């Protein structure tokens, strides 16, 4: 017994006795009555004093009632609530929107049935009919962009509104601790002007993902009828969160405010809402004014790959690159062979900066029709390892300079790229060719997809951007399959033409594709993705397996690469040898085949003979699944 999803509804709400009687009807993913819930509570019941009651400017807030773990299981998928010590401040007010946030504890019904945690708030009138008016601002599904799902945030509750049930004004007022009403906390620990908790935790790391983008939390919604709260309700409680050095009371850093009867006045809505949104809105207008096509073809007597590059306008028409060349920061070509499985390993890839601040490099023309055009330099060893090396893959990543949401020319021809406001990353492509000329080799895109790194990273994300890359935008330009709905897959398959089997400029990194994403990930991203694989999988390409080789893994004394065999490399990212997180020791995992950071030669040699898919069956839900 297994319920996947467990779904709680408020059905009815009574006064007739005084205190509110409350039931909740909960089923199941297919919509079946869930009976035998042993957890099930009303954690807070509340009342919404409207906005500007305790004073003009003032927000509304969640005055407490209580909260109950009374009820009775009616034996029909419905439970009913009483209050033992309902309101017991005597507050209860029929003219006010009443609230109650219930939750349903993980755990077991009595026939052993697993349950997985449910919360919700619903809100109601004085009576218990449809509520008059609501402060409903934002939705837990924002959080769940970069939070796992059904786990804890922090602590206490898994959806922002148990949060912000608990986080009231009152709670906060009554402890003394303005910075723990919800509408300061939630800014305070995303945002690094000041630490918060016991420890003072500097929030680098968040500040580093949210970069104070209101709109990854305030999303506009018909279902949220004061979503623009963020810009309409300004106050120095709210405001003060990420604005840490003004002293309203003193008027410090700002003119005397004593309260906040003031602030919509001045800091209008329109000006608040612009202000906060107008470099990330400017920068995502620049990348989508231009695109790229770019095609790639092999002569079959020289075997080097020739690349061309169509700028186009934001409607797909031709630019010719000689309109728009002064204004190029960079364009950077980086080609390697073997789409599945890539052969010339980091040193061996062909790579050039064709275009620098606004300078063609020597071997890179614009020819008579506009597009560049650029013929590899590097040996590309095609047809030299099997059928996939007869394909080569070109990514191309550019950026344009940019000054205060404009495209500007470039001023100075040595200008390094470390100062990321004086340029643009732009969209991203790939082009395949074949020695051979049949149809190219294309790697799998169907496990992971740029649509779940844009969930933490947003879609205008210019990965690399800085001194050594131009930033690169990944998008459906260097799409070449759909998924089963006929949605383009933005694949990270061009990502493998540094990212190779042999690492990337050192063999200590783990910079195969296969392994870099996880090993940054379970680093520095532990406290949002844990074991959680659905943060970035759909599914696992386990037939992958069978186009691998080596993957580099560690460097040897003297500096030179040791790899293992694939399964054994792709599972040790996380599962380090001789560590407390791999129970089989090196000696176990050779009996199952595995070369473990050994010789490029034994690990290519070996790279089919791993047995750990005999035990080993894991899904994107279960990836520990085995025997
Ligand atoms: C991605 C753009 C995020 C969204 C949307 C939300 N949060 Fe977040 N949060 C994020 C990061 C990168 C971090 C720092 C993690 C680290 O390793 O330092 C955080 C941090 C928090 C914390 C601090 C405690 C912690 O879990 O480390 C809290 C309490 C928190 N976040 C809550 C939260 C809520 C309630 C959200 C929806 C309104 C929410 N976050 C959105 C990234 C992102
Ligand atoms: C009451 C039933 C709570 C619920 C639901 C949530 N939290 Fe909480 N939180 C609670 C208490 C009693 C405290 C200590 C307050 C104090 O006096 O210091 C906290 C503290 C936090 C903090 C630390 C804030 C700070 O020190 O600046 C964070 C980041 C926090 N709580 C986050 C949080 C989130 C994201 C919640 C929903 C998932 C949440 N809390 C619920 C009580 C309660
Ligand atoms: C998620 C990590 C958030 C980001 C980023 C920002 N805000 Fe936010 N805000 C968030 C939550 C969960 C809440 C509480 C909502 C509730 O129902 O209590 C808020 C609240 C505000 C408010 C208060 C509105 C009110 O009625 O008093 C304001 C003025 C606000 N937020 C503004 C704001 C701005 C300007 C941001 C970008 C700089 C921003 N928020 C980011 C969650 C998150
Ligand atoms: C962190 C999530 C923030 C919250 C909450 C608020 N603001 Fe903010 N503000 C923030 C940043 C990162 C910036 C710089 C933005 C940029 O691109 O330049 C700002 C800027 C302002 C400004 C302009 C700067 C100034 O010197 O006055 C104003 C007037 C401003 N912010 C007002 C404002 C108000 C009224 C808020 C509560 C509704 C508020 N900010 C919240 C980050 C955050
Ligand atoms: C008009 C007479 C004002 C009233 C009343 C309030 N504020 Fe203000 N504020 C005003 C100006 C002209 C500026 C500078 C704008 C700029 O872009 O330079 C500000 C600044 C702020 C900021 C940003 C602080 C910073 O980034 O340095 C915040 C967060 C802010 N103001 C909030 C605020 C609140 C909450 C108010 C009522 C209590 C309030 N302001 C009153 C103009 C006026
Ligand atoms: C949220 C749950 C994330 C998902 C999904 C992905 N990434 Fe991520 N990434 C995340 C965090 C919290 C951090 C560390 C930030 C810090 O400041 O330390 C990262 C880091 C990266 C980096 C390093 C560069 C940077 O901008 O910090 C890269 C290049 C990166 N992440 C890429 C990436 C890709 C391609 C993803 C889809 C496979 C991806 N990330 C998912 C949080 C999250
Ligand atoms: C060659 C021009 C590269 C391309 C194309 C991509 N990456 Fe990269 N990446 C590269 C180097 C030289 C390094 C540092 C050494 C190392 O292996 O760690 C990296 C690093 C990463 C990281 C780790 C964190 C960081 O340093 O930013 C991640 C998560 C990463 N790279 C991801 C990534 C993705 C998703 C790419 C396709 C969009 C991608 N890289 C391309 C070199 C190059
Ligand atoms: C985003 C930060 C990721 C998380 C979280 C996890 N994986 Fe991953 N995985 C990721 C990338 C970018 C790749 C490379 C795809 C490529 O083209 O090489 C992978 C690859 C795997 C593979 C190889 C098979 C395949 O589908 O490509 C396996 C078996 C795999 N990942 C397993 C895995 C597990 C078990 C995770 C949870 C603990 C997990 N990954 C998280 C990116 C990310
Ligand atoms: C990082 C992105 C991971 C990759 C890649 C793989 N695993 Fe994993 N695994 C990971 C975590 C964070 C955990 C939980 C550790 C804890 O105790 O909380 C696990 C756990 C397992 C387990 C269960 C633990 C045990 O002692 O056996 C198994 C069997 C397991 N993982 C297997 C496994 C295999 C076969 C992988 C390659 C396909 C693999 N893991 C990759 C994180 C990551
Ligand atoms: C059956 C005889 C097995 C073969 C063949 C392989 N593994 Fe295994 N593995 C097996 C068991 C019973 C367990 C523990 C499961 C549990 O829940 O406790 C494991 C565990 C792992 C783990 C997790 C390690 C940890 O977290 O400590 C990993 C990463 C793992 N196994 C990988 C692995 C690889 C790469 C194999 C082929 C070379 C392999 N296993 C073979 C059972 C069996
Ligand atoms: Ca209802
Ligand atoms: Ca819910
Ligand atoms: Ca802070
Ligand atoms: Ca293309
Ligand atoms: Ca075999």
């Amino acid at each position: 017994g297994s319920i996947q999803t467990l779904n709680l509804d408020i059905t009815k709400v009574s006064y007739e006795n005084g205190a509110p009687m409350v039931t909740v009807f909960a089923t199941n993913e297919a919509d079946m009555p869930v009976i035998g819930l042993a957890n099930l509570e009303i954690k807070k019941a509340l009342q919404l004093i409207p906005e500007g009651a305790t004073g003009p400017g003032n927000s509304a807030n969640w005055q407490g009632l209580g909260s109950s773990k009374s009820y009775v299981d009616n034996k029909n998928g419905s439970y009913t609530f009483k209050f033992d010590a309902f309101d017991s401040n005597k507050v209860f007010n029929a003219q006010l929107t009443q609230r109650f946030n219930v939750v349903s504890a993980a755990g077991k019904l009595a026939d052993g049935t697993t349950v997985p945690v449910a919360e919700m708030v619903e809100d109601f009138d004085g009576q218990g009919n449809a509520p008059q008016y609501t402060k409903n601002i934002v939705s837990h599904e924002v959080c769940a962009s970069c939070h796992v799902e059904g786990e804890k945030i922090y602590h206490q509750a898994t959806e922002v509104e148990t949060c912000i049930s608990c986080h009231t004004q009152e709670f906060a007022d009554g402890r003394g601790k303005p910075h723990v009403a919800f509408s300061h906390l939630i800014h305070n620990v995303h945002n690094a002007n000041k630490a918060w908790g016991k420890d003072n935790k500097i929030p680098t790391v968040a500040q580093n993902i949210v970069q104070d983008n209101c709109q990854v939390c305030h999303v506009e919604s018909d279902m949220l009828t004061e979503a623009k709260n963020w810009s309409r309700i300004p106050t120095m409680e709210v405001c003060s969160s990420c604005h840490v050095d003004i002293d309203f009371a003193a008027g410090k850093g700002h003119s005397q405010q004593l309260d906040n009867s003031n602030c919509i006045a001045c800091h209008n809505s329109d000006w608040t809402a612009e202000l906060h949104t107008a470099k990330t809105t400017a920068t995502k207008n620049l990348i989508n004014q231009y695109g790229i096509e770019t095609t790639s073809t092999i002569n079959t007597e020289t075997k080097a790959a020739t690349i061309s590059v169509q700028v186009v306008d934001a409607n797909g028409t031709a630019v010719d690159l000689k309109t728009i060349l002064p204004k190029v920061q960079r364009l950077e070509i980086i080609t390697n062979v073997g789409p599945n499985n890539a052969t010339l390993g980091y040193s061996g890839k062909d790579s050039i900066f064709a275009i620098k601040n606004g300078a063609l490099d020597p071997k890179a023309t614009i020819n008579d029709a506009g597009k560049l055009v650029y013929t590899t330099t590097k040996d590309l060893k095609l047809g030299q390892n099997g059928a996939d090396s007869d394909t080569a893959f070109s990514f191309v990543g550019w950026s344009m300079c940019s000054s205060e949401g404009k495209f500007v020319d470039a001023a100075d021809p040595a200008f390094d790229g470390v100062d990321v406001t004086k340029y643009t990353g732009m969209k991203a492509d790939l082009a395949f060719a074949t020695l051979s000329g049949k149809a190219p080799s294309t790697r799998h895109v169907d496990s992971v997809n740029m649509t779940a790194c844009a969930n933490c990273h947003t879609a205008e994300f210019e990965i690399h951007k800085g001194k050594q890359h131009a930033g690169f935008v990944m998008t459906e330009q260097l799409s070449h399959t759909q998924d089963a709905n006929g949605k383009a897959i933005v694949g990270l398959d061009a990502c493998v033409t540094c990212h190779t089997p042999d690492g990337t400029y050192s063999f200590a990194n783990r910079g195969a594709l296969e392994l870099k994403l996880h090993k940054k990930h379970v680093e520095d991203a532990y406290g949002l993705i844990g074991g959680n694989c659905a943060s970035c999988h759909s599914d696992f390409n386990l037939e992958s397996f069978k186009k691998k080789g080596a993957l580099n893994t560690a460097a040897a004394a003297d500096k030179t690469g040791l790899y293992s065999t694939p399964i054994t490399a792709t599972c040790t990212t996380c599962h380090t040898v001789g560590s407390q997180y791999m129970v089989h020791t090196k000696e176990t995992l050779e009996s199952f085949g595995a070369v473990v950071d050994g010789t490029k030669d034994d690990a290519t040699s070996a790279a089919q003979s791993e047995t750990c898919f005999y035990c080993h069956t894991p899904t994107v839900a279960d990836h520990t699944k085995v025997k």
